[PDB]
């Protein structure tokens, strides 16, 4: 959770002069949050929360200085606030909060001196999220298209397409019985960082399976370690089903 730009924004409308800026975190109607995408001057692409709500005034003489817009990231408890500062119906919009893929947010509006709604951002498999800067940093553009072939002597041959980075990969084999989810075997295979010559080429690893009847469901997972996502890159898997 962050602001796209931190300078004060002009939010003025006919009959209402308005400024909005980040503030220290201290009635609104029709609070709505849409997912939008912002392209930056630096050439990046971020998912943003497009937040809107209505201020309805009546004949009532009232002291109204502004509004506080609060966004809480539920996984980290990161909270950011912006304060609207004033001078029948006015619709307010704020689209400068950058959000993270696959995260839930709680949005709150308070008139100063309330309404709360939650917002869930789709993961990096969503076609529009896939091309954002955060998703591409998680390796969203790489498609290994992992395939696992059963070999004659209780071995598997795993094939996968490498990306274009000189970083290592790991293949994690976890074996299971047909239905029970307690593993009967586990093995990690280190794939050395490829040379630029093997970039975008399809490589393979041969895995040796545990010789145990019933230990027949083999999950094979590839984890890349691209410099932009370290231990947090998107992973892919294929599973060999039991021939039972
Ligand atoms: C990925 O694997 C599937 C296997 O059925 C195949 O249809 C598809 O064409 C493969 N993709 C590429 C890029 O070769
Ligand atoms: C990696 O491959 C993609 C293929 O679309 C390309 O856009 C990108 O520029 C390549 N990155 C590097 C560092 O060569
Ligand atoms: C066992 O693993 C499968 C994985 O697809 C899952 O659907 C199922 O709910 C799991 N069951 C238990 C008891 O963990
Ligand atoms: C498996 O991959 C290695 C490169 O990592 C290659 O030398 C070998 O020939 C490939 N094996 C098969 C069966 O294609």
């Amino acid at each position: 959770l962050r602001l796209l730009d931190h300078r004060a924004l002009v939010c003025s409308q006919p009959g209402l002069n308005c400024t909005v800026k980040n503030s220290t975190c201290l009635s609104p109607k029709d609070l709505q949050i849409q997912l939008h995408f912002a392209h930056t001057q630096q050439g990046d692409l971020f998912p943003v929360a497009h937040i809107e709500w209505t201020l309805q005034t009546d004949a009532s003489i009232l002291y109204l200085e502004g509004a506080e817009l609060s966004v809480l990231q539920l996984n980290t408890n990161e909270r950011l606030c912006v304060r609207f500062e004033f001078l029948r119906r006015w619709r307010f919009t704020f689209s400068h909060f950058v959000v993270d893929p696959d995260q839930e947010y709680e949005v709150t509006v308070h008139h100063l001196p309330h309404q709360s709604k939650n917002f869930l951002v789709p993961d990096c498999e969503h076609a529009r999220m896939k091309v954002t800067t955060p998703c591409m940093s998680s390796g969203s553009l790489w498609d290994p298209n992992i395939t696992v072939e059963t070999l004659e002597a209780h071995q598997l041959r795993v094939s996968f397409t490498l990306w274009n980075e000189s970083t290592h990969y790991q293949i994690l084999l976890t074996s299971f019985p047909h239905m029970e989810n307690h593993s009967c075997f586990e093995h990690m295979h280190h794939i050395p960082a490829p040379r630029p010559e093997e970039f975008h080429q399809r490589s393979n690893v041969t895995l040796t399976l545990r010789n145990l009847k019933g230990c027949c469901r083999h999950q094979v997972q590839i984890q890349p370690f691209f410099s932009s996502c370290l231990n947090d890159c998107l992973r892919h898997s294929a599973t060999v089903s039991c021939p039972e």
